[PDB]
């Protein structure tokens, strides 16, 4: 009667990891969950996705999970659990890949997924007001501020581009 099962299972997953991180420390958990730092480790495939589960502070997590719950829960409500899973897998895969090239393999966070969900929801809403999915200009304003804020350290754009591409492809139905 609220947010769907994919919205919830992600939130719990990131909660479990964040706690493990508190009890064991960041390093120990990064060591097993981070994008491979060494080609020998390229067959531990969980790492191409599991970087997205790790958060480094209670604000880090809370801020991502608020967006995830609002955006992801809207995608799962209007479009189903299948669509969220796939936006989530592809975006984590790709924003992890771009991020790793920008700055190496020691990173974590669901914000690549979150920027895919923002691009997606906003474009789908723009091109396809039908499916009940839309992003307020207030929130699109918060997206771009968040991006330029990131450029001044006050993944993102890669995420953004995946969500915009997927939403385009999904809105070729006029």
């Amino acid at each position: 009667e609220r947010a769907g099962p994919v919205t919830w299972v992600m939130m719990i997953a990131c909660v479990v990891v964040f706690i493990a991180m508190q009890i064991l420390g960041d390093q120990e958990v990064m060591l097993w969950l981070a994008w491979p730092f060494d080609p020998t480790l390229k067959f531990e495939f969980w790492r191409y996705f599991t970087h997205a589960l790790m958060h480094f502070s209670l604000m880090h997590i809370l801020f991502n999970l608020l967006w995830w719950w609002y955006l992801g829960g809207a995608v799962e409500k209007r479009l189903g659990s299948g669509k969220l899973i796939v936006i989530t897998l592809i975006s984590a895969l790709l924003s992890g890949y771009v991020q790793q090239k920008f700055s190496g393999p020691w990173f974590g966070g669901l914000s690549g997924v979150v920027f895919a969900l923002m691009g997606y929801v906003w474009l789908r809403g723009e091109r396809d007001p039908q499916s009940g999915i839309y992003l307020q200009r207030g929130l699109i304003i918060f997206a771009l501020i968040w991006i330029v804020a990131g450029w001044f350290d006050l993944a993102h754009i890669a995420g953004l581009a995946v969500g915009l591409a997927m939403a385009f492809v999904d809105s070729l139905n006029a």
